[PDB]
């Protein structure tokens, strides 16, 4: 897809921390950029809609590579229209907007310069970050990520996209998702499929797959840190259901693991560590610090720190497994003991250490569950397992809660807020900002 430029493209500008093993951290200047889904696209020679609601205007795009020659993609006006905004080194996302039109969540990319995203290598390096999480109910998702997108959103290896990293192009996530409308500069016309509970979505005939590192996906009642390995390290397209993921029929048939070797407090079995309240050890009502470090030997690590107090993971007993770090015992344990063997046909950690010895996008996010209601993170799942079954236990929400519009009519205010981003050695993020 091309560009273009009926409505200006200014990015929220946003600052975070890059430390050394020194002790000294010094303070960069980037800024964030929304997704090519989330925006208008239309005719590049008058305003004609080439999407709308959930299907493709069947005149200017006949096929993929017409759709990608007839439109482009246009600016968005991150305040009003998707309630993002942006304060020194802070980032807010509003859960519903209401303008001209309905806006739900919004998924942003950190940018190193106006065309280009900023690339992280993560081995050897620890990520902090302060969040609040207080204004996410149940079935809510406010997400922090990495993903092994290219640098230039794709165009170097995609001539037909012309808009790049500046409109947001070029994502690729272990779901190889296939709600995009465009990848690999063409458009996702062909196959196209509306989603028959989202007016504004659908399923394409192509996927966009590559390695993620789920940092943090979580709500005020239960939070993961999940690794997701991919046969393939960087962005590669797939064909329709061979494409696996939650966008599929054969949710393993693909190249990259969509469940990944998971680790979420409450469904390892402490029920008191993250939680509303003082009665939990991280209280959700205020804002907390997460740190996370990656290792050279390929494992993760984790601790928290609230009002001054600092707590590592909390300690897992899993099968012959017992500790608080994430490495191949433990995910070979979890495999063992709740089932699944996606992590491991992928190559586990060892294929893992590929994806964060190299480059690797922040994706910042807020998003409800259209496929599961957000069931897998905080509530009991399948709905029809019990207690009994373990790890079906992940939260203490309802099996009845996470219904998209449900959550969007009682919910509208909800929203996220990440803050003072420091990157850096591994021990080095807790040292004085500059
Ligand atoms: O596809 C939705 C959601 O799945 C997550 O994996 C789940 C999986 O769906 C479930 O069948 C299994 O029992 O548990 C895993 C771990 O919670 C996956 O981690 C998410 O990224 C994804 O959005
Ligand atoms: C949960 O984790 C916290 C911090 O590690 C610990 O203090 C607490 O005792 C744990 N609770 C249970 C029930 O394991």
């Amino acid at each position: 897809q091309s560009a273009c430029t009926l409505q200006s493209e200014t990015h929220p500008p946003l600052t975070w921390q890059k430390c050394s093993s020194g002790g000294t951290c010094t303070q960069q200047t980037g800024s964030v950029v929304i997704d090519a889904n989330w925006r208008w696209t239309h005719a590049t020679n008058s305003s004609t809609n080439c999407y709308d609601g959930n299907t493709w205007s069947s005149t200017l795009c006949p096929d993929n590579e017409t759709c990608a020659k007839n439109c482009c993609l246009d600016g968005a006006a991150y305040a009003s229209t998707y309630g993002v905004t942006t304060s020194g080194n802070s980032l807010s996302i509003d859960f519903v907007t209401q303008s001209a039109q309905k806006n739900v969540g919004a998924r942003l990319y950190l940018m190193a310069s106006d065309t280009t995203y900023q690339e992280f290598t993560l081995l050897g390096n620890e990520f902090s970050f302060d969040v609040d999480v207080s204004q996410l109910p149940c079935g809510l998702n406010g997400a922090l990520y990495f993903v092994s997108m290219d640098a230039d959103g794709g165009v170097s290896k995609y001539p037909t996209n012309t808009a790049g990293a500046k409109y947001g192009t070029g994502y690729c996530d272990s779901q190889c998702p296939r709600d995009l409308k465009f990848i690999n500069g063409q458009a996702n016309v062909e196959g196209w499929e509306p989603s028959s509970n989202n007016a504004n979505t659908g399923i394409g005939g192509h996927g966009s797959c590559c390695s993620q590192m789920d940092i943090w996906e979580a709500n005020s009642i239960s939070e993961a840190l999940t690794p997701h390995p991919c046969t393939t390290v960087g962005q590669e397209i797939c064909e329709g259901d061979g494409c696996g993921g939650t966008y599929s029929d054969n949710r393993y048939g693909g190249t990259c693991d969509p469940d990944g070797c998971d680790w979420n407090p409450y469904r390892l079995g402490n029920t008191s560590f993250y939680g509303p309240g003082s009665s939990f050890t991280l209280d959700t009502t205020k804002k907390l610090t997460v740190v996370t470090q990656f290792e050279t030997s390929g494992a993760i690590n984790r601790y928290y720190v609230q009002n001054g107090v600092t707590f590592q993971q909390p300690n897992a007993e899993l099968g012959s497994y017992s500790g608080n770090e994430l490495n191949d015992d433990y995910c070979t344990a979890e495999e063992a003991e709740f089932g699944g063997s996606s992590f491991s046909d992928k190559g586990g950690l060892t294929q893992f250490k590929k994806a964060t010895s190299g480059g690797m996008v922040l994706v910042m996010s807020l998003w409800d569950d259209y496929y599961a209601n957000m069931l897998w993170l905080d509530s009991t799942y399948p709905t029809n397992e019990t207690s009994s079954t373990p790890g079906a236990v992940r939260g203490s929400c309802s099996t009845s809660s996470g219904v998209p519009a449900q959550v969007e009519s009682q919910s509208p205010n909800a929203k996220v807020t990440f803050s003072n981003i420091k990157f850096g050695p591994i021990g080095s993020t807790g040292n004085p900002s500059g």
